[PDB]
C-alpha cells in the first residue's frame, strides 16, 4: 500500500522519457530511467538546501547520461553530464523566480545553446 | 555587437556581446536602468587531461529597486567527453531543454517544491 514511486516524464514530440525516484534522502533525490541494464541508466540527482544564513536556496539538478558499450555484457565507455546551480532568494517576488525560470527554459531551448552542446560553436550570432 | 535573443511568450529579450576573450564571454541586456541588466556569462575549457570539454553558462537576474537588491542565478555545467558521439551529445541536449521545460522544475525553482509525482 502507499503512494507509487515518483515520475518525472521528460517529452522529445511524442515520445517519453520516464524518470523513477529510487532514492530520497535528507541530502538528495536519485532519478533513474528505469529502462534496459542497470549500467548505463539515464540518471538525475536532485538536492535543494537552504544557504547557512537562511537568506537563499541553493537547487542542483544533475542530468547523467551513460554511454553503454553496444556489444558485450553492459559496460559504462564515457558518461556526460549537464548540471544546473540555481541562487533563489528568500525574499524574492515570485515574478522574479518565474523570470529566471522563463530566460533559462527559453536559453537553453535556443538553436545557439544546442550548437554549443553539440559542436562547441561558441555563442553569439 | 554579436546577439542571443530569449523569448518568452511574444516578449523578446536580446542579450548583445559586451566582452570576449579567449574563450569567455559576455551578454548583457542592453536596455532599462543602467543597473542590474541581465547578463549571461559563458566559458568553454578543456579539462586537465585533455579527454572532456567543460561549457559553463551563467545567467545572473538582477532584481533592482539605482540599487540592485538581491540578485538570482542560474549555472549550467556541461561536461561533454572529447571522444563522444554526436548523437550523445544532442540527447543530452535535448533531454535538457525537456527537463527544464517540466511544469516540476518550475514548480521546484519558483515554488520549492521537490522532483517526482
Amino acid at each position: 500500500g502507499g503512494s507509487m514511486s515518483k515520475t518525472i516524464v521528460l517529452s522529445v514530440g511524442e515520445a517519453t522519457r520516464t524518470l523513477t525516484e529510487i532514492q530520497s534522502t535528507a541530502d538528495r533525490q536519485i532519478f533513474e530511467e528505469k529502462v534496459g541494464p542497470l549500467v548505463g541508466r539515464l540518471r538525475l540527482t536532485a538536492s535543494l538546501r537552504q544557504n547557512g544564513a537562511k537568506t537563499a536556496y541553493r537547487v542542483n539538478l544533475k542530468l547523467d547520461q551513460a554511454d553503454v558499450v553496444d556489444s558485450g555484457l553492459p559496460k559504462v565507455r564515457y558518461t556526460q553530464v549537464w548540471s544546473h546551480d540555481v541562487t533563489i532568494v528568500a525574499n524574492s517576488t515570485e515574478a522574479s523566480r518565474k523570470s529566471l525560470y522563463d530566460l533559462t527554459k527559453s536559453l537553453v531551448a535556443t538553436s545557439q545553446v544546442e550548437d554549443l552542446v553539440v559542436n562547441l560553436v561558441p555563442l553569439g550570432r
